[PDB]
């Protein structure tokens, strides 16, 4: 058994949606990044990778990286996912924690953890997805960005 | 073995205690919430519903419902831990991490402990609690609310 | 197999370089703390001492404490590894995760690991490290300073 953790921030900028958990949720401004900017899969992919001891994502995928640009979060999540099952791990569980103010998560987790799961290729019981305000204070609590952190369990 | 994380940020707000970890904790200023504003409590319950796969907090007793206001968080937290226990899970040991810049919660630890291991029905020494300041920066290092990270380990 | 968490936050001043797990980083501002202010390590001592029930760093050695002024962060972290060892604990594995605008930490993980796996007395494979920025949000955003959180396994 082994165990990690990872965690993402996003800024928002220009307009919405945002893509998180692989959800594409409707939102009033949308997130910056070279990718999609999912914080959801950013932050599942480093825990993963953190409880493989393979780094985070992006010593796998530099922000250098051209191809990285306009990314699908989930094929880097994918990625990870081959090499670590390469190096011999199989999947315990993972839980992650969106911190965002807004957009409400809550409808679109259900949707979340089907794709985490079908990614992972686990069962939706081994997924877990939540969410929290920090109650208007922050970055977060002032809606300039998202956040989110995870942990995972490699056996 | 299962793991799950929880984050919680409550604001400060009014006149003192505080309630963090189920002790009533003499302070200048409260803390705003619909329930106790237990942030310590609320990140538990988190972690130990997402090691369960069964979600949130709020999603199990949403803000809207009127009865979980001025709510004790050890309720939520015996009853997230009743629910827990049913889909078969057995505790295997929890870690909390009060980020505070005040008041010290140090003294007021044991008793925390005594709380939540009754609360989850186990032994003081399957339950820890720490806390840290954010040497003064950010919304918790401008005494402006309390935040706590939290993480489980179920069987 | 016993779970913890760990977080830690120091803010810059005066002149460069910064330590961090283990590792004197060049930059042009240093962190300000009553030992060298490892960010790095304490969030891991942390951990370790949270998946353990012993506590935290502030338990076992005090800001008070005088001896503890300008510190060497390794040292507590091989202390309360000692401490954690016999209370009947092994290593399990430990996941780091620097939040950092800047400096960059990618070049020195490498060495951090080294370091950290010779205080645990255990294969680099059992300890990752990683980075991350909150993307120009926040204290660490603004360079204000530098957060790390961890998480531990123990057996
Ligand atoms: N202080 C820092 C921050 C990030 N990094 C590394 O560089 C990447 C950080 O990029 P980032 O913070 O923009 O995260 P993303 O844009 O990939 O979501 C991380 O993947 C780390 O490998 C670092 O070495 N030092
Ligand atoms: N961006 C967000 C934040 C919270 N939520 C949900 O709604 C509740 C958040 O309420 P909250 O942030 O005020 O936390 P508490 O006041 O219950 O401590 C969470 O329990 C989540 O289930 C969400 O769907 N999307
Ligand atoms: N709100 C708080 C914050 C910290 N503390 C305790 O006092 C110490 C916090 O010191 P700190 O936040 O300056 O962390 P360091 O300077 O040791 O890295 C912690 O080690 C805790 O034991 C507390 O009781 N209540
Ligand atoms: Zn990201
Ligand atoms: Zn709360
Ligand atoms: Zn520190």
């Amino acid at each position: 058994m082994r165990i990690g953790h990872g965690f993402d921030v996003h800024a928002f900028g220009g307009e919405g949606p945002i893509i998180i958990g692989g959800v594409r949720i409707p939102y009033e401004k949308g997130l910056l990044a070279h990718s999609d900017g999912d914080v959801a899969l950013h932050a599942l992919t480093d825990a993963l990778l953190g409880a493989a001891a393979l780094g985070d994502i992006g010593k796998l995928f530099p922000d250098t990286d051209p191809a990285f640009k306009g990314a699908d979060s989930r094929e880097l999540l994918r990625e990870a996912w081959r090499r670590i099952q390469a190096k011999g791990y199989t999947l315990g569980n993972v839980d992650v924690t969106i911190i965002a103010q807004a957009p409400k998560m809550l409808p679109h987790i259900p949707q979340m953890r089907v794709f985490i799961a079908e990614d992972l290729g686990c069962h939706m019981d081994d997924v877990n997805v939540k969410a929290t305000t920090t109650e208007k204070l922050g970055f977060t609590g002032r809606g300039e960005g998202i956040a989110c952190e995870a942990v995972a369990l490699l056996i």
